[PDB]
């Protein structure tokens, strides 16, 4: 990537237009006073994706504040959070959202969070060091479809993936899980499926 080795210092939310696509060309980002990727709820995102939105080939350096917020119909890229903040992505409206590619690290708790009925596909990622891969926002019972394709996933201290939605489900296919108390926390194992 020809932005790579450059380190960009924003001071607000980069807000990503429908139908655009931010492309860092492998910049990293370092984030100025939106937050300090603790648990705080009351941090910035990093950036903001309207509906049609998309990103790509960016690192997202610590302070990881609040991520990335989706609108719907978003493709997330070549996303590196070095540093997970509050959590690295978070589904905001509906839609379908793709994180193809990237990794994730360090994340205290969530790393996504899906906050609208949504169909959020994980594809072709890793992540190390995170409590929850995928939840889904407490006690809400609208649906989200979750699909984990080729993703690994090392040192999950919570679960890969809870909701508290009968209606939700997630499908898996070549998904592999080291060090993890429990892969999936839902009313109902019968909601979890391979293919
Ligand atoms: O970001 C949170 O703290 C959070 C997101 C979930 O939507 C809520 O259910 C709630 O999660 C709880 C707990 O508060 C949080 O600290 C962590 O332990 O995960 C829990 C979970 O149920 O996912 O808070
Ligand atoms: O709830 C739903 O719409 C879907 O639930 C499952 O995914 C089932 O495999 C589909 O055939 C459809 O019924
Ligand atoms: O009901 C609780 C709220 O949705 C709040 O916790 C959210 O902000 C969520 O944790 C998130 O990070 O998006
Ligand atoms: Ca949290
Ligand atoms: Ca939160
Ligand atoms: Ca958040
Ligand atoms: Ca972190
Ligand atoms: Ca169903």
């Amino acid at each position: 990537g020809t932005n790579t080795g450059g380190v960009l210092v924003i001071t607000d939310t980069i807000i990503v237009k429908s139908g655009q696509t931010y492309d860092g060309k492998g910049i990293k980002i370092i984030a100025q006073g939106m937050g300090d990727g603790s648990q705080s709820e009351n941090q910035k995102p990093i950036f903001k994706l309207e509906k049609g939105a998309n990103l790509k080939n960016v690192i997202i350096g610590a302070p990881g504040c609040d991520g990335i917020h989706c609108y719907g119909d978003n493709v997330v890229e070549n996303v590196v959070w070095e540093d997970v903040g509050e959590d690295a992505l978070t589904v905001k409206s509906e839609g379908v959202v793709e994180v193809i590619g990237g990794s994730a690290k360090e994340a205290a708790d969530k790393v996504f969070q899906l906050n609208a009925p949504c169909t959020f596909k994980v594809k072709n990622f890793t992540a190390t060091n995170i409590g929850k891969l995928v939840r889904q926002n407490g006690n809400t019972t609208f649906k989200v479809v979750i699909y984990l394709e080729d993703v690994t996933l090392n040192n999950v201290k919570s679960c890969v993936a809870k909701s508290d939605s009968p209606v939700s489900e997630l499908w898996y296919h070549n998904l592999n899980v080291n060090n993890c108390k429990t892969l999936f926390e839902f009313p109902s194992q019968s909601q979890i499926h391979q293919y």
